[PDB]
């Protein structure tokens, strides 16, 4: 876009996003939280093949499928996975051991029938990969615990349909086929799982509610309100904004029955929806990890519970990728060919014959690998040639705190235009799909599944004017091709 | 009344949903980084208003924008005494309302092209609701005729309110009003719907557009985009936001045939919206008036034209409290009767006999009346009013009006919100009724009530500073 053109489509993309509340808190929001911002995003869509969307969106209800059976699987404490992912927790136990001993302690009796069922909103994460010409949806990661962004990927959407119909992109008309402009239904889709598990909850039995549990001053509350209105006004269902220091502080369980009251207003809670407690700080004090198994031997529903969190492990996802594995918890050969396709090599790096090749690989051909942490979310993946002088670092026996995972090479698009806080940026990005997935069930059954919309996050990496290495990531949106 | 606690949660829960929803406003200086809004200053509750008064302002509002439209079709003939006194009025305020007539004048001269003579009047009648005596009865405040305000986020309070009682926000154990009681004004589609009207007018006559002109720097953004939106998405209608400086850089108009253009875009222009305009400071050189001329003498149809804005003026409003002079307009028994009911006495300050009567009331009984600078926050009130009128020179007292005072009942149990902050005083609320016109110089086509709005402010001295208030944006709760 010209110069003149540029700032004009900036102001358009502030203004309607400030009008739609596609906004973000900024960093000390708390001293004047009457003020927001536009959510960092593109201004234009990001082309993606459609054979890749569609497969993408396809195979979601395969995955929902799949980590369910895992955390039924692990719901067993008999099974070899039981233990497997014990073993797992212990050799993490500043996070990982600290779940899995608040879900041993689940295990105690309780004079109550406990709640079996469990709601699961799941992500899975796609780079296109593209090969010797060969282009194929391959799995970043899958998400089974807090995911992001269904609200505002709603409105992200949105906002470029509404810049292409009002011919904002060019004034004499749209420059793409709204028929190749993906609109995501991904805030009403998992307000509908929500409500779903609502629904089991009042099954087993009023006007319970869904308790949100949120991270003390979370910026990204506006993405999370879309889902609150959506439960209100489309689901007649009420809510609350919850941090660990409010469950311990307000809430009680009823000895007899074990269901979940809000203390002075004896509201009763059907699900428990978290939007924190995913990464070690979430959890302040010994009093969070309370407040938490506080919640998990409760009658209402979890969304997720600790075992469908701790299904999605990178552990899992790498031992996934052995078709035998596999194949114990999907045995239908065309979801597991599905399935394997959109996977890439990942190896242990512990004493078994996969770990020792990942440990030769690790150190013979970096470049075409990235190693990644068994605990989630400190942003410590090490790439390429980088990882054989972090491995040296430290000692061998340590090197099962971390998995090694082929590289996926998607193409850049070098055509978008990043703007955050009134300022934009040329940069080449990398674009990463991610497709929401709900599903209900308990110990044995699968009671709903289903796709529920999509997300694109872009980011650049880049050093120049504005720093080394900088860059951060945005809201994008897709258009088909 | 809240305990601090719920009362905290409760702003927290405002916040959330005004920024979720985009009930928002720039702040001051926002031009140093427009991707940041602020929520718009509420209340938390609604006010209660009388369910009789609520209806009668509805009512009543198609007669106003009858009225208004009459008035303005009056004032294009040059022996009317609306004319003559528009004249007059153009000469104590040369500044502005001058410079307008005779931007009106220079309209009349010949084009080449077939005028346009279908305008549209979007208009607000504000009220206060007198009681006097135990007699509870609406009283017109003003007659606004140009860029009307908060229609957009008039949708989105009520919204508001309305949510944070069926969400079980003003109390946890379920709602506290009745929602057949609670108003919920629809004024942000009913104004989008008006322009579309007008732009169905304009292609009668024939993918047009609505152009927005604008005030530099406009912090009530969001109010407006709610209309650009509608228009859009409800009516497949494009629009654009332009200040005068774009008006005289980027439109032309066709000589031939007077239609507007926007120069390397191509795009007609089928409606001119002002939502700036209505005060000197709006134009900001000769350049401007040159501007706003442009505008008036294209083919385009606008909302206001020059004499609509015109007919909005405190001196008209003065002039229409006399049953003569509004009977010249209305004829129907009934409405002429209604209309007069929601007026208060108004008085002009010249020495005509009506004028020196309100020369004797302003110094005998001034606590009765507030004293209006016919120009549009220079009000003066009861018995400031001879010392302020003692400091000019008598003649120049026909640069104000008198008007008796409205003494509404205060609102003592609201709570009002503005950037974190609650304040807990008694607040006066202002009940806004929109409407919509489409007439040309004699036909009126389209007329109806467009929504409504409850400004509400208050006005202290405590540990904020003397006269410390602000207005804000209100919801009705009808009883
Ligand atoms: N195999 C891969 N090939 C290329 N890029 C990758 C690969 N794996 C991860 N990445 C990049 O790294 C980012 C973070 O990796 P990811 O597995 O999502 O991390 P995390 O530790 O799980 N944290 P979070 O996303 O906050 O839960 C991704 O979004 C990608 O940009
Ligand atoms: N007759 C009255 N009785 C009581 N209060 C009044 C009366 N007239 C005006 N006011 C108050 O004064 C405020 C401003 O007066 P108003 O006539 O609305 O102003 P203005 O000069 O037209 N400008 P603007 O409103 O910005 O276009 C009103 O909203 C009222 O609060
Ligand atoms: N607590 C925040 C952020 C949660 C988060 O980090 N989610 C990651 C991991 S699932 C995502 O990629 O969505 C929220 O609720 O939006
Ligand atoms: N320029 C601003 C403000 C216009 C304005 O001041 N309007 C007054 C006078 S009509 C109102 O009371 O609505 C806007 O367009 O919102
Ligand atoms: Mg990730
Ligand atoms: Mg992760
Ligand atoms: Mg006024
Ligand atoms: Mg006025």
């Amino acid at each position: 876009p010209s110069k003149d053109q540029l700032n004009e489509l900036i102001q358009e993309v502030n203004q309607w996003a400030i009008t739609n509340g596609l906004s973000m808190y900024p960093p000390k929001f708390e001293e004047n939280p009457s003020n927001a911002s536009v959510s960092p995003v593109t201004i234009y869509p990001t082309p993606i093949p459609r054979k890749c969307f569609d497969e993408a969106v396809q195979i979601q209800p395969v995955f929902n499928e799949l980590y369910a059976r895992i955390t039924q699987d692990m719901a067993q404490p008999d099974s070899y996975l039981h233990k497997t992912t014990e073993a797992l927790a212990l050799s993490d136990s500043e996070f990982t051991g600290k779940l899995w001993s608040l879900y041993l302690a689940t295990l105690k009796s309780a004079q109550y029938k406990k709640q079996n069922f469990r709601l699961g909103i799941f992500r899975s994460d796609y780079l296109i990969d593209k090969k010797k010409g060969t282009e194929q949806i391959k799995q970043v990661e899958f998400n089974t615990v807090s995911v992001s962004f269904a609200g505002l990927s709603e409105k992200v959407d949105r906002l470029h349909s509404y810049l292409n119909r009002a011919n904002k992109y060019d004034p004499k008309g749209p420059i793409y086929n709204d028929q190749n402009m993906v609109i995501s239904d991904s805030g009403y889709l998992l307000s509908k799982a929500l409500a779903k598990a609502v629904e089991s909850y009042k099954s087993q039995q009023s006007d319970p509610i869904v308790a949100f549990i949120v991270q003390r001053n979370e910026r990204n509350v506006f993405d999370q309100k879309v889902l609150e209105l959506n439960l209100l006004e489309k689901f007649g269902t009420k809510s609350v904004r919850l941090t660990f220091d409010d469950v311990n502080d307000k809430l009680f369980i009823d000895d007899k029955t074990g269901k979940l009251f809000i203390r002075d207003t004896e509201q009763e809670i059907a699900v428990v929806y978290y939007r924190t407690g995913y990464t070690t700080t979430d959890y302040t004090s010994e009093k969070d990890w309370e407040a938490r198994l506080f919640l998990e031997k409760s009658f209402a529903i979890k969304a997720p519970d600790l075992l469908t969190q701790l299904s999605g492990s990178k552990k899992i996802q790498q031992l996934l990728t052995d078709e035998g594995v596999l194949g114990k918890y999907i045995s239908d050969a065309e979801k597991k060919s599905s399935l394997l396709k959109t996977f890439v090599k990942i190896y242990p790096l512990d004493d078994t014959k996969l770990g020792r090749e990942g440990k030769r690989l690790a150190l013979s051909e970096p470049s075409k690998y990235v190693l990644k942490p068994q605990r989630e979310g400190g942003g410590n993946n090490v790439y390429k040639e980088n990882i054989p002088n972090f491995l040296k670092g430290i000692e061998e026996r340590h090197w099962d705190a971390y998995i090694l995972m082929e590289l996926i090479e998607p193409e850049l698009n070098e055509n978008n235009i990043i703007l955050r806080d009134n300022k934009s940026y040329n940069e080449p990005i990398i674009s990463e799909l991610g497709i929401y997935g709900c599903v209900l069930f308990n110990d044995e059954q699968v009671l709903s599944n289903e796709f529920s919309g999509s997300l694109l996050r872009s980011k650049f990496n880049t050093s120049n004017e504005g720093g080394v290495a900088a860059g951060f990531g945005c809201l994008d949106s897709i258009i088909l091709y």
